[PDB]
C-alpha cells in the first residue's frame, strides 16, 4: 500500500466536498469553511467555534484578500496544522 | 478518526520514517529523498528515478539552499503534488 498517495487523495477530496456547497465551487466561503473545519479537522479549533474564531481564521488563511480560500490557502492551512502535529510526534515537545 | 486527520499524521509520520535514517533525523538527505519518493509517492517521478531528476528534485526542494530537505520544505512539496492532481480534479483542465 502507499498510505501516501491516499493521504493527498482524501486532502484534494475532502476541499471539494465542501468547496462545491455554494458559489465558486472553488474556493471556500465562511459557511464551507466553518462546515470543514467542524466536521473535518475538530481538533484544530477545538471548542472556538464561534464567529471570532471564524473571522480570525478566515483572515489568517485568505491571504490575496478575496474573502474566501482557494486550494492553495488551504494547502498552507493543512501545511501549518501538520507542522504543528510534527512537534509533537514524541508525545512531547522535543525542541526543549 | 476523521479521514483528513488521519491523513495528516501520515504525512507526519512518513517524513520521520525516513528522514531519521541517516545524518540529521529531522532533515531528508538525497539518499533518503530517493528512498521516500521511491517507496511511498512512485507515481510522482514515475519512471525519473535516475541522478539528473533527484539532483533537479532536490534543488527544487531545498528553498533554503542547505542541501536538505525540511519538514517545512517537504509540506511544501506535499502541497505542490496535491495542487497538480487538483488540476485534474474534473476530468479536464478548468481554468483560464
Ligand atoms: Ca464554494
Ligand atoms: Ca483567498
Ligand atoms: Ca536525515
Ligand atoms: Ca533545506
Amino acid at each position: 500500500a502507499c498510505p501516501l498517495e491516499k493521504a493527498l487523495d482524501v486532502m484534494v477530496s475532502t476541499f471539494h466536498k465542501y468547496s462545491g456547497k455554494e458559489g465558486d465551487k472553488f474556493k471556500l466561503n465562511k459557511s464551507e469553511l466553518k462546515e470543514l473545519l467542524t466536521r473535518e479537522l475538530p481538533s484544530f479549533l477545538g471548542k472556538r467555534t464561534d464567529e471570532a474564531a471564524f473571522q480570525k481564521l478566515m483572515s489568517n488563511l485568505d491571504s490575496n484578500r478575496d474573502n474566501e480560500v482557494d486550494f492553495q490557502e488551504y494547502c498552507v492551512f493543512l501545511s501549518c496544522i501538520a507542522m504543528m502535529c510534527n512537534e509533537f510526534f514524541e508525545g512531547f515537545p522535543d525542541k526543549q
